[PDB]
């Protein structure tokens, strides 16, 4: 409408653009942190099934756990660097958020103000305690690494 | 626990929102045909003025209509102006329509997915049906040139 509206409507299709691209780095960091949960997770799996089958090592399956140990130091590196560069993403992509939510804000919106509010608590909840696990599964992974000395 | 009744409350609020959005998106749709069918028919009005009234009249009423020509070409283009982020901003909606529809298939929301299909299904067949007034509107111009020429 006036100038101030044009300029509203001008930031809001530049904001829709950027959040069509921020929804989709969003969702590529969530199955992406997926994947490193999952990745893990079944690393952790076979090693358990290794241990499980205890006492009746062969060269074959040994010689797999020695790629999956060499594997694991690889993957360890990886995982950290990655960690890293996904957080670097989050922040990334917090700030997005937050200019989209400073456009929404001089906009006008108050239904999606309170509605990203609530995601934005719900969703911190979720990825803390996700996160968490997370760090807390490589940190038991690199402990069992250390002590396999002994 | 589960979320389903935080997502309950907020789609509540969504939906009441949205309800609010849809009674006035159906007064806003009906003040966007009646804006875009004045616009069409004045401008095949002074195109009609520009190719029939030509010297039945005296000079200084052609003066005066080639003067009014002039400026409300000037005043048209100024007008039209608003026109041209309409296609950018139906662009944006579509990819944003088909992304969503994508996403929701891809997250298997068979309610979000059915929402998001039919959501660019709508938003299609509504600019598509503007636009097919205006350009009925303008092959009724064109019949009328090829029969008045022939």
């Amino acid at each position: 409408l006036s100038s101030e509206a044009l300029m509203r409507r001008a930031v809001s299709l530049v904001t829709d653009s950027t959040s069509t691209f921020l929804s989709q780095t969003t969702y590529a960091l969530i199955e992406a942190i997926t994947e490193y949960t999952k990745a893990v997770y079944t690393l952790t799996s076979l090693y358990r099934q290794y241990t499980s089958l205890l006492g009746k090592m062969n060269s074959e399956e040994e010689d797999e756990v020695w790629q999956v140990i060499i594997g694991a130091r690889a993957e360890m590196t990886s995982k950290h660097q990655e960690y890293l560069k996904l957080e670097t993403t989050w922040m990334t992509a917090v700030g997005l958020s937050e200019m989209a939510a400073e456009a929404a804000y001089q906009t006008g919106a108050d239904q999606a103000s309170i509605t990203a509010r609530n995601h934005i608590q719900l969703v911190k909840l979720q990825v803390e305690e996700v996160h968490q696990l997370s760090r807390k599964a490589e940190t038991k992974l690199a402990e069992a690494q250390i002590e396999e000395l002994r």
